[PDB]
């Protein structure tokens, strides 16, 4: 089997990305944030605090003929961010572009932490990181993916998020349509439940390319691109202006700016993300300060490949049984 959907921005700075799910029998179609980063499946429900529903579609599963409460089970997760949500747990169908998995853990939110509350764009998170970080006791769960492969015709999935533009999340097969020149396999650990790797470099603009190792992880749930001080600074010093502001957050620059590309090393490979890719626009409304998409990930204790980088490649999620990530220029 194989499935294929279309994945959206939420917004016009391209701050995450949702992918429409059917959940249950007849299906309730939610819009889920599909997150590399993390495992687990969880939705805005008919449970979850009245006051901390704000606009998103809910789950119901007392309307779904193939809902079955998972007893005793519940989740909770914290994100590195400090978001969270917590609930119950039913087994139900979930279906994603065409690819149908049966008693999928469908972890119903009875709590969401403010920000997800303040975003109703995205009616849940689906996680696709490895099934050892999925947070249910006291039994743990199956992501999608880990519950689909058997049955994909390959066991694989790629991403491929567009940069002002929806892209596509296919399962089960590589569209050698949808990027140009080859994919570079390169080596995965999954000692931390992420999809973790070394890139092999980077290059700020036209400049030299620096070899240098840079493990991190390929995290569709991050939207930024997340790489050690040194590197930061270094892309930061070719824009006039710019400057790391304690108060925003992070690196930000003139809004009349022209940002110069980022290349990253796979192996040999190189993904050049354009200049545009690193714009996030005023820091408040009316603001001629801008938010850089590549930031410190000192105090992270982690690189994050995030949509930043991630959107300008065709990205390879090889989940064979030593599994590996693919990247190609598109
Ligand atoms: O998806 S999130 O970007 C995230 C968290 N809370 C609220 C959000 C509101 C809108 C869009 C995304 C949100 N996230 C959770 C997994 C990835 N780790 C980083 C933080």
């Amino acid at each position: 089997s194989t499935g294929s959907a279309t994945t959206t921005p939420i917004d016009s700075l391209d701050d995450a990305y949702i992918t429409p799910v059917q959940i249950g029998t007849p299906a309730q179609t939610l819009n889920l944030d599909f997150d590399t980063g993390s495992s687990d499946l969880w939705v805005f429900s008919s449970e979850t605090t009245a006051s901390e529903v704000d606009g998103q579609t809910i789950y119901t599963p007392s309307k779904s003929t193939t809902a079955k409460l998972l007893s005793g089970a519940t989740w909770s997760i914290s994100y590195g961010d400090g978001s969270s949500s917590s609930g119950d747990v039913y087994t139900d169908t979930v279906s994603v572009g065409g690819l149908t998995v049966t008693g999928q853990a469908v972890e119903s939110a009875k709590k969401v932490s403010s920000s997800f509350t303040e975003d109703s764009t995205i009616d849940g998170l689906l996680g696709l990181a490895f099934s050892t970080l999925n947070t249910v006791s006291p039994t743990q769960q199956k992501t999608f993916f880990d519950n689909a492969k058997a049955s994909l015709d390959s066991p694989v999935f790629t991403a491929d998020l567009g940069y002002h533009a929806p892209g596509t999340y296919n399962f089960g097969f590589i569209d050698t349509t949808a990027y140009t020149g080859s994919i570079t396999y390169t080596a995965v650990s999954t000692k931390q439940g992420f999809w973790e790797w070394t890139s092999t470099g980077y290059a700020v603009g036209s400049g030299t390319f620096k070899s240098t190792s840079i493990d991190g992880i390929a995290d569709t749930g991050t939207t930024l691109l997340y790489l050690p001080a040194t590197v930061v600074s270094a892309y930061w010093a070719q824009v006039s202006g710019a400057k790391s502001s304690s108060s925003v957050g992070g690196y930000v620059f003139p809004c009349s700016a022209t940002l110069p590309s980022f290349t990253f090393g796979v192996g040999s490979a190189r993904i050049v993300i354009p200049g545009d890719y690193i714009d996030f626009g005023p820091i408040s409304t009316g603001s001629s300060s801008c938010f850089g998409g590549i930031q410190s990930s000192a105090g992270i204790g982690i690189n994050i490949f995030g949509d930043v980088a991630l959107k300008a490649a065709f990205v390879v999620f090889n989940g064979a049984t030593t599994p590996t990530l693919g990247f190609a220029s598109k």
